C-alpha cells in the first residue's frame, strides 16, 4: 500500500529523464538586448552574425473621423461588417444591426467575433472619440480589409481598403514584416517571435540591431546531469522503502535486471560506462558525476541512445517506464495486490 | 456542537479562498513595461496586449493665479464692504459663490474662506519677502477645463485687488501659471486630456505621465497569468484543508447527515464539470483527483501551459458567466446557502 | 488595571493629533533643495527656481598681528555690534589687557551678541580676527564700532557708510532668492520656513533647468495610529477578562463612549470608517481596506470623527479627557 | 578487532588519497594567467613559461557555410528525378565521404537528414527565408580554411545545378554565405595561424581561448602558482597526522591493537621514509622546505611561510624532493608504494584480517 | 557600578553639546572638526600643495662603501624657520654613503637621508626634509673635507652646488572664504579654528566646505547613559546599607528639540563646569569615591 | 602526572609562538603604501622612508627573445647530421653556459628539452606558425639588456646557420622578436635604470612593482604603519595570559618559570626613552600577574616613538630585549637538556 508512493515518485523522475532533447541540449547567449533566443533540441552549435533592420508590426487602422459619444448609433440601417486579413485567410462577416451601431456596439461586435482583430475606442480628447482595429498578430499578410454593405454612413467611416480612392480610416500603424539576416542570409518573417525560419531555434526581435552582433548557441549538458541525477536518487529512494509477499519481489526483482542487462545502439551499452554503478548487495547505484560529464561531453547523443533510446520500445527510460505504467494501472499487479 | 463551529470555520476560509478565484479579471491580466521613467502604466482586465509607441509632448498643468500686488500684512482688511467672491471654473461646472465679510477681508480671511468654501480650488499666502505678501490661488486638478475665473462684487477694492478674467482689460491677479492639457500620442494617434494620469483615453489602461518624453519610447502589455495561478494554487490548497477537516471530524461527527451531505455535494461539483470552453474537467487544466478521499492534486507546469494558450478557456470553466455558470460560481452558491441562516449548518448547531 | 489603562492612554494621546489626518510627503527633482512639510500643506507640483543662495558676512581684518597675545589697544574700550533688521545693539566691554587677538575673540564670542569671532593664520606667523554673523542675509550684517582706543577702532571698525574702515568684506551678505511657480521669493534663509504655508523648504544650491518639488497626500502615519489605538484597546479589554465597581464603571463607559459617537463630518460611527464594534466582548475588529478607502476619500473627515476640535469634541478628546480623570489624584 | 584493522585501513586510505594528491609534477610547475582584453583569454597547464606575451589578433577563425542561391517553394518536393551521389571533399588530407541520395530522398528535408546521417563533418540544415521560400545551408562543423568543403553530385543534372561548390568552378549551385578563415595572430611578434579559436597547439602547455579581434597593444600574462603546490601539501601534512592521531586511539588501552607487529611497523616505517628522505635538488629534506617533526610522536609542523618562500625560490626544486622522478625516487613515490603494498589483497594489513 | 561609570564617563565630554559634522564637495580636500567649530558654508580654493624638500647628488659613485672624505668632518644641517643648526661628526673612515647615510639619520636632525641605485652600478644620496613646507628646507655644510662638501653641500645663495633640489620645498597655498593662507603642511590644523583640513590635490572651480550642528552624538550619549542607569536600577532590584546608599544618592542626584534649540544650554546641565557643577560631574565624582580603595565599595 | 608536565610544556611552546611573533624588528619601522595610478604598485619593508614619492614611468624592462627565421616541417627530424655544442652566453659578466647536443636529439624538441634541462638562464619552446611549420624560440628568463643572448653552436654548420645569434654578425639564423630593454624611470625627478620591472634594488627597503607606462603627475605614497605591532603585542599579551591560566589550573619547575617570567617583565630595561612596560600602556596585576593591554595608550605610543618601543620589546635582538631574554629562557627551557625535559624524567 505504501510503496505506491515510493513507485510513483520514482515513475515521475523516470518520465522527466525520457526526454530525448535532454540530450541535445544548447544554451544561447546573446550580444545585444536588441535580440535574444531560446533553443529546443537538436540546435547547431557555434557563432551566429544576426543582423536586424526592421522589426514586424501589425496593423492598426483607425476612423478619420471623430464622435460626441459612444452609445449613439452612426447607421440607420442593418450592415454587415466584413474583415478581410491577407494570405488566403477566409473572410469573416459580422452582422451590426442599426441600434448596435454606435461605437460601443461596433467595438463588441467586432470583438466577440473572435475574427484574428482587435477592435477599441480611443477618448483623443474634448469629449471625441475615435473607433480603432488592430491585426492580433503582426506582419503584412495579416493586415485588413474593412467593408459594409448595408450603411453608407456606416462604410463611409469604418471602411478600409489599400486599393479605394477615399477610406473612412486612416493607417495608424503600417503592418510590416521583420527582416534580418542571419549569417549573410536575408530573412523575412511575420512575428518578431521567429521559431519557423532556422531550425530548433526560437529568435526573439527586441529592436533594431546596429554594428556586428552574435547569437551563440552552445553544446549544454549540465541539463541532463540533473535529470540523471534526480532519477539515480530517486531510484535509491525506492530501494530504501522496499528495505524498510511476491508483488513486491517482481517489481524489485525486474527493476534491478532492466538496469543490469541493457541493449543499446551508442557505444554507451552499460550504465558503469557512463558513471553510474551498481552496488552488488543492495541493487542502489551510485553516480560518479566527474565521469558522467566526460561521456556526455564527449558523445552526448550516444548516453541518450542508451538512456532514452527511440522513445517507444526501446532504451532504459523506455522499458521501465512501460512496466511502472503497467504495475500502477488499473488492471496491473498492484491494484490485483490490493482487491 | 464545537465540531459544527469548526466545520463553519472551514467552510468560511474555503469561501474566501473561493470568492477569490471568482474574478473574471484574473484570467484576462496583463503586466507592464516601460520604456522610459518618463511614463509608466497599470493595466485592469482585458487589456489588449502588444507594443505600444508613445509620446508625450506636453503635461497636464494647473492653473494658479497670483495678485499682481503685494501687502504690508495678513491681518487687515482689504474691503470696507461685504462682498461675494464667485469662482467660476470651466467645463460646464456650476459657479461658486462665498460670502466674504468685511473683518474676513484679510488675505487670511479670504485664504480660509475660499479653502473651507470647498470649490475645488485651493487659496495659500506667499511671503515674497521684505514682509509683503501675496495671495495664490490653484485650481485642484490640471487642465484647460479647470482654470477659473474670479470675480467680486461689493467691494471694488477687492475685485481690483483679486478678480480674474481672461477676456478682461485687466485684471487684479497674474497667470502665474497657465492651466494646459497633457498632450501626446499612442501608437500615432493624437491624444489630448486634462490629467497626467489618464484612465478615461485607452481601455483598460492607467497611464501615468511623469516628463515629456524624448527619442522613441514603448509602453509593452504582456499577458500575465501569474495571478491566475496564485488563485487558482490557494483555492486548491484551501479545498484540501477542508477535506483535512471532514477526515478530522469523521474518523466526532462520524456521520452527520449535514457534514457527508456538503462532503459529497463538493466531491460531485467538482467531478462533473461543464464548460463553455473546450476545458470542460478540471483535468485538463492540469488538476488531478485523489481517488479516495477526494484530495486536489495541482500540476503547476500543465496548467501554466493552458492558461499559455487559451487563457480565457480556463476562465470559462472556473468563472463562467458569474451568475449561473462556472465551477466557482455554482460552489459560491452552495457555499453561502450552507452557511446562511436558514441553512443547514445552523439547522444542525441550533439543535444544540 | 493602572498598566492596562496608562497603555492605552498613550495608544490614544498617539491618535489625538489632528496633522495625522492633513498628512503628506514629499519629493525633490534635485539634490539642490530638499522639504518637508506639516499639517495641511497643499498638494501639487510646484516648480522651483533658485538662483541665489542665502549668505552670512564676514568681516575680516585688512591687516594682521604678529602674534594673538599682545595687546592692540592702550586704554579701555567699548566694543558695540550692531546688526541690522530692528536689533538692538550690543555693547561690549574690551579692557586694555584682554585687547589682544586672544582677547577680543573671546569677549565677542562669551558676548552671544549672534555673531561668532575667530582668528586666522594667515602664514608666516601672521594672523587675522575674521567675524561672522551666525546666520544668514542682509539684514543681518554688522556694524563695528570701538570707543575708547584709536587703534583698535582703526584695525576692527567696520561701516559700509565709512570711508575708511579697518575691516574689510570677505563675504557679502545677501538673500536667497528662488521662484516658486513663477512667483519671485527673497529671504533670509536657505531654510526657508516662513514663504510658502506649511513648508519647509531646505536649499541645498542653486538650481539649473526645469526642476520640481511635489506635495502628495499621505494616510499611512494615520492608518498606523489607528491601528495601534485598536490594538491598544483591544488589551485593555484583555485586562478587565482577566480581572468590581470602578472596573465596571470603567469597561462601562469606555464602551458607550466609542458606541455613542458624534462628529461634525460624514462619518458619524467607526463602522463607516471599518471599525465594527464586537457585541460579545467590546472588542474592536479593523479592516485595514474599507479605512484607507476612507481615509483616501475624506482623509480630514476621518480626522473630525476620531480627534474633533481637540479640546471638547472627537472620540480621541473625550476619551482623553476621561482617563486623566480617571488615572488622577482625585 | 576486525574493526580495528578496519579503522587503520580507512586512516591508511585517507592518508593515501591526499598522497595521491600531491603526487602531480604539474603542482609544481603551475602557472595562473592574466588578459588586458576580453578580447582573449588563456588556460595553462604544467610547465608553461612565464612572462609577459603581446597579443594581437587581426582576424578570428571562421566555418564555412554554404547555402543554395535559388530558392524552394516547399521541402518536401524532390529536386532530382534520378538517384544520385553527393560527395563531400573537405580540405587538408581529408578523405571524401560519398552519400547515396534517391530520387525519392532529393528533397530538402530528405537532402538534409542524409547529409546530417553520414556524420561526414559538416552539419545541413534547411532555412526558410520569408513567403514560404526555402534555402538549404550546409556548414562546417569547425573552423578553419582547410575545413573548407567541395560539394559535387554526379547522377542529376538538376541536382548539382542546384546544391554543388567548387571554388575553381565557373558556375555554382552554391553560394558562399560564410567564408572558411583561419585564425591569425602575432604572440610576441611571431606570426601565428590557425584553424581554431581556441588554440592549444601552437604555443607550448597554454591554451588560448579567441574572443574577439584586438585593437592597441594587449598582453597575457604568465605567472607562477604557488598556491596549488601549497594546499596541497597542507592536506598532506594534515592527512599524516591525522593518521598518527588514529595510531595513538589504536593502542593506548579503540585500542585493542595495542602491541600489533602489523600497526608498529607501518607507523615506524612512515617515520622512517620522512625522516630518511633524499633529493637529486638543494631541497634534500622537509626541514629545509619548512615541515618540522616532533621528535616524540612523528607529527608534522608546516611553518606556510618558510614553505611559500622554499616554493617561491625553487618550486620545482622542492617537486623534486616530494614527487622527485614519480617512478622510483620522491617522498610520496616511495610511500605510494608503500601504502598500495600494505593496502592490497597480498599486503600486510589483509594477512593480518584473515588471519582474525 | 563600574558598567555605569564608563556610560557616565562617556557622557561627562564637554565637546558633545559642540559637535559639528562635515562634507566637502570634492576629493580634493577634506576636513575633520574638534569642538566649537563655527558653522556654516566654507568656500575653499587650493592652488598649491606643500612639498617637502629633497635634495639630490649632481653626481653619482662606483659604490657605497668607498671614503668619500680623507679626513674627519663635521656636516651641519641647518633648517629654516627660526631652528637651530644640527651638527654631526663624520670621520673619514664613515664618509661613504652607507656612513654618511647612517650618521644622518642616526642624528635625528628632522631630515632623512637615503642611497638611490640609478642603474649601472651607480649610487646617489638624497636628503629630505621629514615635514613639508619652506621653512623646512635645508642647508648643507661641511667643513673638515673639501671633497665632501664639493659632493654634498647645498646652499641656495651659493654659486656652486654639489646637491641639486630634485624636489623644492613649497608652502601649500589656499584661500578660505577670500582669506589667503599660506601653510607648511597639507594637514592644516593651525591656520582655521577648531579644524583640520586635510589638503589632497590642487582645487578647480567653485569648491566648498561645510559645518554643521551634529547633535546625534550628544543624543547617542545620552541614551547609552539613560540605558546603563536602567540596567543598574535592574542590578538593585535583583539584589545592606551600602546599596540602599548608593541607590538613595544617584535617585536625589538625578531628581532633539532642546538640542537643535540650544545645545550648549543642555551641555550646562549635562556638563557644566566639569570640575565642580553637572549632573554627570558629581555622579562621575561619587561613582569614583564609592569604588575606590577607600570607599564605601572595598569595605 | 605525566600529561600534567605535558600541558605545562603545551601552554610555554603556544606562549613562545606568540614570543617570536613579536620577537621582529620590522614590526616596529612599518609602512603600508599607496598608488594613484594602476601603472604601479609597491610594497615596503622595514624602514622605508615616509613620503610623497613622484614618479614617471616612461618604458618597461623587457626580456629578450630570439626566434628562428626559418620553419620546419616536424619537431622529431634531426637538423643536425653531426654531434655539437650550444652555447649560451647572456651578458653582464655572467659565465657562458655549454650544452651537449648530439645528433640524433638536435630536433626542435631535443634542442628544447636539452637547453630547459641545463637551467642557463633562458626558456626554449616551440611555436607551430600554422600550415605544419615549427619554430624554435629563445627567451632570457629575466628582463634587461644584460641578459639579452649570443648563440653559437660548434659542430654542425646547418645547426649554427639555422639557431645561431650574434647581434655583432652579418647573418644570423634567429631573428630578434621582442628587443631586450631597461625599465626607465624617474622618482622624485630623479631618473633610474633598471633590469627589472620589479624594482628591489634601486630605492632603499621598497619594492616597487612596474606595471605600465605612466601618463601625467603620479604618486606612490608610503606611510607610517603601526598596526602590525599593535596585533603582535596584543597576541603576546594574551598568549602570556593563557600561559598563566594554565599555571592557575595546575597550582589551584613549575614555580621557577612563573616567577623567573613574572619578574623578566617587571625589572624591565631598555635603551629608548621607554623603559617601563607601563610607560607604553601594557599594566600588570598585583594579584595573578597578568597584562591587562590599553590599545589607546600603545597606538599613542608607537605613534610618538615607535622605534623606541621596540626598543624596549625586541632590543639588539641578540642579548637586550624583553622577547629577547623571555626567548632565550623559553629555548632553554623547552631544550633536551632543561628544566621541562628533566622533570618528566
Amino acid at each position: 500500500g505504501t510503496l505506491k508512493s515510493a513507485l510513483t515518485t520514482f515513475q515521475t523522475a523516470n518520465t522527466a529523464l525520457s526526454k530525448a532533447d535532454l540530450f541535445s541540449a544548447t544554451s544561447t547567449t546573446s550580444s545585444t538586448t536588441a535580440f535574444s533566443a531560446t533553443t529546443a533540441g537538436n540546435a547547431i552549435a557555434g557563432k551566429y552574425t544576426i543582423s536586424v533592420t526592421h522589426l514586424a508590426q501589425a496593423q492598426t487602422l483607425t476612423t478619420r473621423t471623430t464622435r460626441d459619444d459612444t452609445k449613439t448609433a452612426i447607421a440607420t440601417s442593418d450592415s454587415k461588417l466584413t474583415i478581410q486579413q491577407g494570405g488566403d485567410k477566409d473572410p469573416i462577416t459580422i452582422d451590426i444591426s442599426a441600434a448596435n451601431s454606435s461605437l460601443s456596439g461596433i467595438r463588441d461586435a467586432i470583438n466577440n467575433a473572435k475574427a484574428g482583430v482587435s477592435a477599441s475606442i480611443i477618448n483623443v480628447g474634448n469629449g471625441e472619440y475615435r473607433l480603432s482595429v488592430t491585426s492580433n498578430d503582426t506582419g503584412l499578410d495579416n493586415a485588413m480589409t474593412l467593408s459594409v454593405s448595408g450603411d453608407d454612413a456606416l462604410q463611409s467611416f469604418m471602411g478600409y481598403d489599400a486599393s479605394a480612392s477615399s477610406n473612412g480610416m486612416e493607417v495608424s500603424v503600417a503592418a510590416q514584416n521583420a527582416q534580418l539576416t542571419v549569417n549573410n542570409v536575408a530573412i523575412e518573417n511575420s512575428s518578431n517571435t521567429i521559431s519557423d525560419a532556422l531550425e530548433n531555434i526560437t529568435l526573439n526581435l527586441n529592436d533594431v540591431t546596429t554594428g556586428n552582433q552574435t547569437l551563440t548557441i552552445t553544446q549544454d549538458t549540465s541539463k541532463a546531469q540533473t535529470a540523471i541525477k534526480d532519477w539515480v536518487n530517486a531510484y535509491n529512494s525506492l530501494i530504501d522503502t522496499f528495505s524498510s509477499d511476491s508483488t513486491l519481489r517482481t517489481i524489485q526483482t525486474q527493476l534491478k535486471s532492466m538496469l543490469s542487462n541493457t541493449v543499446s545502439s551508442s557505444s554507451y551499452k552499460t550504465l558503469a560506462q557512463i558513471g553510474i554503478t551498481t552496488d552488488p548487495s543492495d541493487g542502489k547505484l551510485e553516480l560518479d558525476a566527474d565521469k558522467l560529464t566526460a561521456a556526455l561531453k564527449k558523445d552526448a547523443s550516444g548516453v541518450g541512445a542508451l538512456i532514452v533510446g527511440d522513445g517507444k520500445k526501446t532504451g532504459i527510460t523506455t522499458t521501465i517506464g512501460s512496466n511502472l505504467t503497467s504495475w500502477l494501472s488499473t488492471t496491473g499487479i498492484i491494484k490485483a495486490a490490493t482487491d
